């Protein structure tokens, strides 16, 4: 909450600063090693929700400025989405449901730095058309003894259309099922065995499915090159009828939406994308001390192919 | 210049921050001991005219917010006056000629802190009607090894009406004359002996002169209580005819203006005010090691009375 305040203040500050830089079409190598730090000390000048001593650091501001524009996001809109009203917990969601704010470890920050240039290059090569997470900003927040790192992404789900059923898919030969406890939540994050045993159909037409699967193939191959793994396909289902109790969406805001085909048994819109990619192979082995990257790649792409069948 | 950039950035930052605080009608004792510090470090994120490592400190932001409003100055106007375009050297003047930006010593900063509460109280008592300097903001600027302090005041002179002749008056029994070198400048700062030997008349009507002199009396008495001295009466003369080659002014922007009376030999507008008050008695004695406060008071008020005669 006070950390949230710093995030809001900092994002507002960061975007206002950039609004003055002239943005070239390209990035230089040093853009990937750059950062912006502010440290505020207010003495007997106490504000409303603002802590009186805080630090705010933005990593690689020019890279993320470049990415946001490649992802179709205007800086002023981004600013408003994160500063007109506080993000809500759920990670956090921007008050307008457009962006996600996740807390990550310094280890994830190191790995994001380590892939940022290859990631950016891949985003350039696919013209921003990918099922990968859209990384929009990365920050460090300090308030009096607490340091956290946040990364901001575009929401996989719609900002308007409610998701009534959500799946987290991995293709792992291991037993992946939601818990009897977890299945008691209101939006259970169901898993591979849920989907498979419960006969979930995804009714998208054949052209939509071929396009999707080809995107997925290039995306997952790219993640495999980076020796990344443990990522999921996130699947949200919006039931048009249950919402009405009309199912159109802006594919330029809800960029992961795919309408169902015309003989779907029920009017449905699907939101599908890869999430949680920053687990490097060796990060998972260290946490396991408290499944190779290609193996994950194959078992994943095979499963999603079977999902859509 | 890079310090000027920090000043502009900082003033912009300071006013935007205050635009969010709710301003009470009163100040608390702690408001006079408060400050706001920002430290910026940009690594490989080089801006246009902005240094990439700087510090900016605002002293007592609530007191000066309070003073500005008592002096009739809106914060957004103040901001624009100091940030839409750079101040010009001459001290510095805001690009719209409304405010003055003077560089002061840390010793002056200490003395300003030391009188700020009595000063504020006096401004409250006279409803902001005074010939004293209108202190609007005080700041500390750091860029890579340089630290300076600035204090911002309302310009004694008009923002529109050009001054063709300027006097610096003290009433000192000592020999006070501008130099044969100084008198070669374009706007010479003439002195007591200049004025006196050169038969300068100030043609203001008797009511204007009685009002002025009574203000001056209360102001100088107040400075004398503080054991301050070495201050001057600054006198600017705007010649309406020389400008035309029409002499009206807004007494709410040009608050020190006094129109001449209707039999003045030439259409003239006078700008008069006390300047440079922060010399404490003992500050002058230390600099002299490189005239009591009441004596200065008496010789000053007597002289200005004779000036206007």
């Amino acid at each position: 909450d006070p950390l949230l305040s710093v995030l809001m203040w900092g994002v507002n500050h960061s975007i206002n600063e950039l609004s003055h830089v002239q943005i070239p079409v390209m990035l230089m190598p040093d853009d990937f090693k750059a950062y912006s730090k502010i440290k505020v000390d207010n003495h007997l000048f106490n504000k409303e929700n603002m802590p009186s001593h805080f630090k705010f650091k933005e990593y690689c501001p020019m890279v993320f400025r470049n990415l946001r524009e490649r992802f179709g996001i205007d800086d002023q809109d981004f600013q408003n989405s994160l500063t007109r009203s506080a993000p809500l917990p759920n990670f956090h969601t921007s008050y307008d449901k457009r962006y996600i704010i996740k807390t990550i470890t310094s280890e994830d920050v190191a790995e994001m730095h380590n892939i940022l240039k290859k990631y950016h290059q891949y985003i350039v090569e696919c013209h921003g058309i990918t099922l990968l997470p859209q990384f929009l900003g990365m920050y460090r927040l300090n308030v009096d003894g607490v340091e956290i790192y946040v990364i901001v992404t575009r929401n996989v789900f719609s900002h308007r259309l409610s998701v009534y059923r959500k799946y987290d898919l991995k293709g792992s030969t291991v037993a992946r099922e939601a818990s009897d406890k977890e299945k008691a939540k209101e939006l259970p994050t169901l898993k591979d065995n849920d989907f498979i045993n419960e006969g979930q159909k995804i009714y998208i037409d054949d052209n939509s499915k071929k396009v999707f699967l080809e995107k997925l193939k290039k995306d997952v191959e790219f993640l495999a090159q980076l020796k990344l793994m443990d990522y999921s396909l996130l699947v949200g289902i919006h039931d048009v009828e249950r919402a009405e109790q009309p199912g159109e969406f802006d594919p330029n805001i809800d960029v992961y939406g795919i309408k169902c085909h015309e003989n779907s048994p029920r009017k449905e819109v699907y939101f599908m994308a890869i999430i949680d990619i920053l687990t490097h192979y060796d990060a998972k082995k260290k946490a396991a001390h408290a499944v190779n990257p290609e193996q994950y790649s194959k078992r994943f792409l095979d499963f999603i192919g079977h999902i859509l069948t």
